[PDB]
């Protein structure tokens, strides 16, 4: 089997993704952020505290005839910006773009913190990192994926993010006509959770690419691009009036600049970002400040390939006995 399913910015600085899925029986589709750095798949739902919901679409596991209840089981999740949401367990189908699960672990949340609130766009996260990440307790359940994985032509799956325009999900195969030349292949360590692997090095603009080895993780539930400080402060060094802001969270630059492109390795290969997807436009509304896409994963204790680094290439993530990682140019 396989699936494809269309995946949109949730607003014009692509700061995250959905995908729809369909959840029960009769469908119920849902809004979901597919995050390749987390391993629970939950939704706002009928049992989500009534004030911490605005304006989501809600899973209502009574209305579906495939809905059961995971006696006992019960999540709470964190992430690194400080989000997080809780609840309790339903088994029902799930389908992703054509490729169907039955009892599938479906996370239904009882509470959700504030920003989740705030995103009216965002129903839910579908977690595509290994399945030992999953919070369910005291039975740890499986990803999408994982579940997924033995019915596949072929056990992986594709993120193609688009720069301001929708980009693509696929399951169980590698579409050929979605890339320009070779997918190079890079190794994983999973002992993380993480699809972890290892950057070969980089380069800003049209200088000279450095060689040096950059652990980090490929996270599409991440918008931005988080490297060592080494790294970070060579990018903006490039850019006039740049500087990092104590007030602000980071780096940020005059909206008045035009971005150098930053590129990584992944082995021999090289990926090219544009500076135009390093922009996050200002700070606050009318600022002519703006926030850079590319920050310190200083203190974070881990670099992080997310969104800005990812939607300049095609990605696969490779499931096969031993993973791996692709990445093409587009
Ligand atoms: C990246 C972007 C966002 C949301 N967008 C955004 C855009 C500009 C910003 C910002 C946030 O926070 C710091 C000030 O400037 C949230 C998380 N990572
Ligand atoms: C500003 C913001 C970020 C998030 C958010 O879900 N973070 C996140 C980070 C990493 N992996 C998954 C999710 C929210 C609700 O608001
Ligand atoms: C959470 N409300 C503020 C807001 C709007 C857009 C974004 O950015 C996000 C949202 C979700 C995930 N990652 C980044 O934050």
């Amino acid at each position: 089997s396989t699936g494809s399913a269309t995946t949109t910015p949730i607003d014009s600085l692509d700061d995250a993704y959905i995908t729809p899925v369909q959840i029960g029986t009769p469908a119920q589709t849902l809004n979901l952020d597919f995050d390749t750095g987390s391993s629970d798949l939950w939704v706002f739902s009928s049992e989500t505290t009534a004030s911490e919901v605005d304006g989501q679409t809600i899973y209502t596991p009574s209305k579906s005839t495939t809905a059961k209840l995971l006696s006992g089981a019960t999540w709470s999740i964190s992430y690194g910006d400080g989000s997080s949401s809780s609840g309790d367990v339903y088994t029902d189908t799930v389908s992703v773009g054509g490729l169907t699960v039955t009892g599938q672990a479906v996370e239904s949340a009882k509470k959700v913190s504030s920003s989740f609130t705030e995103d009216s766009t965002i129903d839910g996260l579908l977690g595509l990192a290994f399945s030992t990440l999953n919070t369910v307790s005291p039975t740890q359940q499986k990803t999408f994926f994982d579940n997924a994985k033995a019915s596949l032509d072929s056990p992986v799956f594709t993120a193609d993010l688009g720069y301001h325009a929708p980009g693509t999900y696929n399951f169980g195969f590698i579409d050929t006509t979605a890339y320009t030349g070779s997918i190079t292949y890079t190794a994983v360590s999973t002992k993380q959770g993480f699809w972890e692997w290892t950057s070969t090095g980089y380069a800003v603009g049209s200088g000279t690419f450095k060689s040096t080895s950059i652990d980090g993780i490929a996270d599409t539930g991440t918008t931005l691009l988080y490297l060592p400080a080494t790294v970070v402060s060579a990018y903006w060094a490039q850019v006039s009036g740049a500087k990092s802001s104590s007030s602000v969270g980071g780096y940020v630059f005059p909206c008045s600049a035009t971005l150098p492109s930053f590129t990584f390795g992944v082995g021999s290969a090289r990926i090219v970002i544009p500076g135009d997807y390093i922009d996050f436009g200002p700070i606050s509304t009318g600022s002519s400040s703006c926030f850079g896409g590319i920050q310190s994963s200083a203190g974070i204790g881990i670099n992080i390939f997310g969104d800005v680094a990812l939607k300049a290439a095609f990605v696969v993530f490779n499931g096969a006995t031993t993973p791996t990682l692709g990445f093409a140019s587009k």
